[PDB]
């Protein structure tokens, strides 16, 4: 996979971040995970987090899998790198996000995040609280 230079334009939940990328404003869906939603528990907290770690990053890029670019609603399916941080395992290690959604084509970095999945469980943090 390859790193393409993005944009923020908002934050907007613990998974979905909106971003300009080839010039065209799109709305990004976080590849493999899953976060709660903002009325869940955890769900503000795990926006919290993507979106210190994203407006923070002096610059973000987005990497597309080998699959599906795009969603049934016409999200980006990413994963997303802040100052080379990926958002998608950043998540997962702090037990704010589950790995989620793992569809075979669209999964290359499956087991980084399971790893991570794990040492959060481990470590009882947030939604393995
Ligand atoms: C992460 C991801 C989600 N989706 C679709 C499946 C779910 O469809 P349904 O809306 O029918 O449940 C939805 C979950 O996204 P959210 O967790 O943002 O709700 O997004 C994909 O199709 N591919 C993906 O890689
Ligand atoms: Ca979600």
């Amino acid at each position: 996979l390859h790193k393409e230079p993005a944009t923020l334009i908002k934050a907007i939940d613990g998974d979905t971040v909106k971003a300009m990328y080839k010039g065209q404003p799109m709305t990004f869906r976080l590849l493999l995970v899953d976060t709660p939603e903002f009325n869940e528990k955890y769900g503000p907290e795990a926006s919290a987090f993507t979106k210190k770690m994203v407006e923070n990053a002096k610059k973000i890029e987005v990497e597309f899998d080998k699959g599906q670019r795009t969603d049934k609603y016409g999200r980006g399916l990413a994963y997303i790198y802040a100052d080379g941080k990926m958002v998608n395992e950043a998540l997962v290690r702090q037990g704010l996000a589950k790995v989620a959604y793992v569809y075979k084509g669209n999964n290359t970095h499956e087991q980084l995040l399971r790893k991570a999945e794990a040492q959060a469980k481990k470590e009882k943090l947030n939604i393995w609280s």
